């Protein structure tokens, strides 16, 4: 049997690869195909049987799809380490403090996506970012911050991406988090679902994190 | 005036963003456009005036293009930290030791590219890698190593990419390095060329590295 798992790349800096690695060692018989797939696109891919599991980073719902929320990652503002030493405290900023700053969004894809999500955080607060640029993928955006192209809001795990000379400052607003979720077809009764969820639990426990399931 | 700079993303984990940042602060008047462009594609882009500077990671020559070699990055084998504890010594491996291992190449693009370069290192030694898979971009490949998909040869600066649970082992063969080079049109006499080269020198000196120029 072949298990097709959709994922977004920003999740590769967190616990997901560990989870897949553990699943694989526990289930060596199963052939695993990892497939890069945007969060919205995972819905249709699941429906059409092109993937069996979808790991995504923003909330999208569908009646045919069960969304299993694993964890909420706090958002951070990535800045060049010498950018605004006084007005951007290391203890954190509110989104209201950064509307004047050149801001990098990601990815470049058909919307809705993480770029529209981040924009919505401002919109629901009645804030308007003054300059937005859409960048292909998160790692590029962080590279461009270091090169002097402004600021970029990222999930906590992106703090470890190896771009030099950055600081990652907490975003203080309540709604500023990215949910890590696992999507599956509602009428899929395969044993790989409880098996992968068991692996999620083992890895989270290893790291002293309680997942939002159980 | 607008300065168009081509780059490959793997260079964002090294000194390049610092260099661009310094250039920018020293030359605030100049508008800078950073453009993602493969190393071979930078040749034609320079010729057609679509970029003015091309930062690449493999050796490609053209009579109309001046190639300025800045630095040579040693290659490393990225492995899951528990993969072959005895046969892959942390002190280093020869390419001959890894031909049986599932190997991830990158990027997926029209050849020649870094994937064909890495393949050529084996070929010139009379070695044949048993299983090669081409992956879209370096960060994905490293994520897939962590998830259990095998091994991946990367430049030294990619050791800092934030994928968890990897080890990066020296490749011992003499030809196993990636040259960082700056490409320009031979008949381009703009002052941004000596200016960016001066910035390269300042940043390298900051890091106690002697560049291969001067
Ligand atoms: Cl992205
Ligand atoms: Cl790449």
């Amino acid at each position: 049997q072949t298990l097709r798992i959709g994922y977004v790349s920003s999740l590769l800096y967190g616990l997901l690869p560990e989870i897949i690695y553990l699943f694989r060692q526990q289930n060596p018989e199963i052939h695993i195909e990892l497939i890069e797939c945007g969060t919205k696109d995972q819905i249709n891919a699941l429906k059409q049987g092109k993937i069996d599991l979808g790991f995504g980073r923003l909330k999208i719902t569908d009646p045919a799809i069960r969304r299993i929320v694993l964890h909420k990652e706090q958002l951070k503002l990535a800045i060049h380490k010498h950018h605004h030493p006084n007005q951007f405290a290391a203890t954190g900023v509110h989104l209201s403090q950064i509307i004047d700053e050149p801001m990098l969004l990601y990815p470049v894809s058909q919307k809705p996506n993480f770029a529209t999500f981040i924009q919505s955080l401002f919109t629901e607060l009645g804030l308007v970012p003054s300059k937005l640029t859409e960048i292909r993928e998160i790692q590029l955006a962080l590279g461009l911050v270091a090169a002097g192209e402004g600021v970029c809001i990222v999930p906590a795990s992106a703090m470890d991406i190896g771009v030099k000379n950055l600081l990652y400052i907490p975003i203080l607003d309540d709604d500023a988090y990215s949910p890590i979720s696992l999507a599956v077809r509602n009428m899929d009764h395969s044993n790989y679902i409880p098996k992968i969820l068991a692996c999620v639990q083992e890895v989270f426990a290893t790291h002293h994190i309680r997942p939002l399931i159980e």
